């Protein structure tokens, strides 16, 4: 179990300058030759050549058309495949090998696989060692020459990188075709794609250039009429980077495939990107809402990567957030201009907060830059992911968009024929940050911590105002809790975006400011501050930290009326929620461990209470925004700020809350609900392939929170409502219905009618399944055995298997069933994925990423089935080295 470290990186000692592949496709087997044209780096010392090459069967090797013999000139070990170095020659030299792999068995989904009637490829970052010998780190860029052949009936369709530059028949039933890319690439941007595959295709001119690009979407037939959404959203993606950025596509064509089984979302194999189906697919009457801010999302972030992943490369894979942390940040940009609602950055703050901040207060807690891995397929995290944006975004904050255009200009121009490090993307940056201060002397050294230092810092605010003086202070401190990255942790350079409201109008006070603290604690004071001001502090989520904002309820809850930026408001009533919650909590938690017969309740709020409705009554408002506000705070982020968190009195605390709020709200959610239905509903556009409208999409998010909400209430004859729902052509209505049918005798009856409904598409069953899985039952214990025996069965899909499971881990009462029998059935489907896709059985474990946060008894729960999933004989490096971590081992 080699452990590497990001301080020992070296260039190799070997030069691979040529790849010329043949990939001849058969029944039973697929048979791969590859010749490497070679040459000794001056970094060589005499060294052995050493190949990655992974589950591969040896036909032959040669050096130079000279076979070599096993044993006295090289050894394989199924791992790394090792030529004696007095055999390697001493100037250019051709390497040459032919495996056979079989893509068929290969469920594992990385390198060459097969997806349902489509051979594919995987190669990002481990996978092409599984196809042929390489030194398969992105360092090693080449040119690359690629063959394939296959059965003409079976796979009419052939796609590798680069032009298509010859196509032949072959006998016996056969054909071939060639790909030559000459600009070089890591290898793993090579994929291959061969399959009966349908399109729809458009052409796309470059705004400078004037450059004509063909641009197709693939799918099987079946399902080529869903492909439409993205064909869209890959020409506002190419369009987005033309109009921000200044960046065309530089390619002639660019492919994207929908494949059934993928292990994530997608990925940017240059020229050929290549899509988990959920990720591309999409039509009105056989998707939910979900689907299309999805695509937007998935495809937006592929193509980003174009110039920054393919163009701009990697050094290594210790750099992965400057590709993944930007490219996130770029697709947030431009999801952002294109929904054109603040729902977009909400919902991404909202997933940060809650996933994000429970890694980094977890043993799993890292930097966005590792210091180490063992298993690199570990370390494809919200952290790296999603804080990495977040420290990309911070960039953007601190510069303005002037600067930052300027800054990101300079990082493309100075690095796009090259592999690139952090530092590169910092140095770019501290340009343009030299200019914006006027002052070659000003730098971003301290920066360089965001990428260095793990764990979520802390910012607390302390304030005065002097109504004499008309002068107002924000005292700031910030404070990282020390853990097993950083015993000392330092000041970050941390961007606070301010305004001042006057409580008495509701009004700014100050122009926009951005207060920039560097050091441990600082007073921003400001002059002319006619009246005592209400602080709107952090406005867009402008660094990622826990604010604590020491305010009032009364003061967040005129921000949460009156504030002009919407995370802010979200935030001041994320904070009203979280104070109420952990009252309430310690409440029953007193109750239970004093085993008390009658005791007391903090009621929530009346005037939060009196804010909300406001806030739901004004026509103005977003009706996304407004789903937020009716709904409490995650449980993962919640527990954040719980010790010893016991499950059943959160439980019983968030039940309690929502009971307090609906007894006063409820007439109005019914009111909202009922009026919001033409419009969220308008089935206008609904045979318009292209229209997409993401307000009507959040009023229907809205209507399905609010008809939630009145169905665990049981509000007066919801379930005719209920029922009329489940006949609306939305499939985020119906399967709405579905979910909240479970508090009626009616729930199996619309079990059975949404199942008819969704079986006959693979997307949609999914859909269903995961709708299944998290409905709220008593015996949804018996539901899951009940879709394991009739509906999931052996199957190996990812997709299905995530959709049976993992949603059920978020039932706060049941998943954490005090028998510990829900950790038992997550652990059992953990090992058994684990036996053919490791990948996959990490994803699976993502529950336990709390495990030391729960209450004393669950605890041991957890960690007795992290352990005996630990103690597995044929448990894979991935599983074992993320369970070693979690467990603190
Ligand atoms: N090149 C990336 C991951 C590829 C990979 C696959 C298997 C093992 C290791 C690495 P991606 O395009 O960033 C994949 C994104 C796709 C995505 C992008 C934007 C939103 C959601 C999903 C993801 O699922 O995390
Ligand atoms: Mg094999
Ligand atoms: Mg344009
Ligand atoms: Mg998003
Ligand atoms: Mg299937
Ligand atoms: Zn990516």
């Amino acid at each position: 179990p080699k452990i590497h470290y990001r301080k020992d990186y070296k260039p190799s000692g070997f030069i691979i300058n040529q790849v010329t592949l043949n990939i001849n496709i058969h029944d039973q087997e697929t048979i791969v030759r590859s010749v490497l044209d070679m040459d000794i780096s001056k970094h060589n010392v005499g060294e052995d050549l050493v190949f990655d090459g992974v589950g591969l069967k040896i036909n032959e090797i040669s050096i130079n058309n000279k076979k070599l013999v096993e044993g006295e000139e090289y050894t394989y070990d199924n791992e790394f495949l090792t030529i004696f170095s007095k055999f390697v020659p001493k100037s250019k030299f051709a390497f040459s090998s032919e495996v056979i792999i079989h893509p068929e068995t290969n469920y594992a989904l990385t390198g060459l696989y097969k997806s349902k009637n489509i051979i594919v490829s995987q190669c990002e970052a481990t996978g092409f060692r599984r196809i042929t010998f390489f030194i398969d780190r992105p360092d090693m860029m080449a040119k690359y020459d690629v063959t394939v052949t296959a059965d003409k009936e079976k796979y009419p369709v052939l796609l590798s990188n680069g032009d298509k530059v010859n196509e032949f028949e072959i006998p016996g039933g056969r054909h071939g075709a060639r790909f030559n890319d000459p600009p070089l690439k890591p290898c793993y941007l090579f994929a291959v794609v061969a399959g009966d595959l349908k399109h729809l295709s458009a052409t796309y001119i470059t705004k400078y250039t004037k450059k004509k690009v063909e641009l197709y979407v693939f799918s099987e037939e079946k399902y080529v009429s869903k492909l439409q959404w993205a064909l869209e959203c890959l020409k506002k993606s190419m369009a987005f980077d033309e109009d921000y950025f200044g960046l065309e596509y530089d390619l002639s064509r660019l492919n994207l495939v929908a494949v059934s089984d993928f292990n994530v979302g997608a990925m940017e194999n240059k020229g050929l990107n290549i899509f988990n189906a959920n990720s591309l697919l999409a039509s009105k009457k056989n998707s939910i809402d979900f689907s299309y801010a999805r695509i937007l999302t998935v495809v937006g972030h592929e193509y980003f990567h174009q110039y920054t992943g393919n163009r701009v490369t990697l050094r290594d894979w210790f750099q992965l957030t400057l590709k993944e942390g930007l490219t996130v940040h770029r697709e947030n940009l431009f999801s952002e201009e294109m929904t054109k609602t603040v729902t977009t950055r909400l919902s991404h703050v909202d997933l940060l907060r809650s996933v994000q901040f429970l890694e980094d207060s977890s043993p799993l807690s890292h930097p966005i830059r590792p210091e180490s891995y063992v298993s690199m397929e570990n370390f494809y995290t919200t952290t790296v992911y999603d804080k990495g944006s977040e420290v990309m975004r911070m960039y953007l904050t601190i510069l303005g968009e002037e600067y930052y255009k300027k800054g990101f200009d300079i990082y493309i121009k100075k690095n796009d024929g090259n592999t690139a490090t952090c530092e590169d993307f910092n140095y770019a940056m501290e340009q343009a940050y030299k200019m914006k201060k006027a002052d070659n002397s000003a730098n971003l050294n301290q920066y360089l911590l965001w990428f260095s230092q793990s764990g979520t810092p802390h910012v607390s605010f302390k304030y005065n105002y002097d109504a004499e003086k008309k002068q107002y202070s924000i005292h700031v401190n910030q404070y990282t809790k020390p853990d097993e990255n950083q015993k000392e942790k330092k000041p970050l350079f941390i961007p606070i975006s301010v305004g001042l409201i006057n409580p008495e109008n509701g009004k700014e006070m100050i122009s926009q400011t951005t207060l920039e603290l560097t050091k441990e604690s600082d007073t921003f004071v400001f002059n002319n501050i006619a009246v005592k001001p209400i602080p709107s502090l952090f406005r867009g989520f402008s660094a990622p930290v826990y604010i604590e904002d020491q305010l009032t309820d009364e003061e967040r809850i005129l921000l949460l009326k009156y504030d002009s930026d919407a995370f802010v408001r979200y935030n001041s009533c994320t904070n009203i929620y979280m104070k109420q919650i952990l009252m309430n909590y310690n409440e029953f938690l007193k109750a239970k461990n004093e085993k008390l017969e009658s005791f007391q309740l903090t009621p929530v709020n009346a005037q939060f209470i009196d804010a909300i409705k406001y806030l739901l009554e004004d026509p103005h408002a977003d009706a996304g925004f407004k789903s937020y506000i009716v709904s409490l705070p995650q449980d993962r982020y919640i527990i954040n700020f719980v010790s010893n968190l016991d499950t059943d009195v959160l439980a019983d605390t968030k039940e309690y809350i929502y009971k307090q709020i609906g007894d006063k709200l409820n007439d109005v959610y019914y009111k909202m609900f009922k009026s919001l239905e033409a419009k969220a509903d308008d089935l206008t556009y609904f045979n318009d392939e292209s229209h997409v409208d993401f307000d009507q999409m959040n009023m229907r998010t809205l209507r399905n929170t609010l008809l939630s909400l009145l169905s665990k209430a049981q509000y007066p004859n919801i379930l005719n409502e209920i029922i009329e729902h489940s006949k609306s052509p939305y499939p985020s209505n119906w399967l709405t219905s579905l979910s909240v049918s479970a508090y009626f005798d009616k729930y199996f009856e619309l079990y059975d009618k949404t199942y008819k409904l969704s079986k006959d598409d693979e997307l949609l069953l999914q859909e269903w399944l995961k709708t299944v899985s998290r409905s709220d039952r008593k015996d949804i214990y018996e539901i899951l055995k009940k879709l394991e025996n009739e509906v999931l069965k052996d199957s190996k899909n990812p997709n299905d298997i995530r959709a049976v499971y993992l949603p059920f881990t978020n039932n706060l009462r049941r998943f954490h069933d005090i028998s510990g029998k829900g950790y038992k059935l997550i652990a059992e489907v953990i090992t058994k994925t684990d036996k053919f896709n490791p990948m996959v059985a990490t994803q699976l474990c993502e529950p336990f990423k709390l495990w030391n946060k729960l209450d004393t008894k669950r605890q041991e729960l957890m960690l007795n089935e992290m352990n005996t999933m630990l103690q597995e004989p044929q448990i894979s490096n991935n599983l074992k080295e993320y369970l070693l971590r979690l467990t603190n081992k």
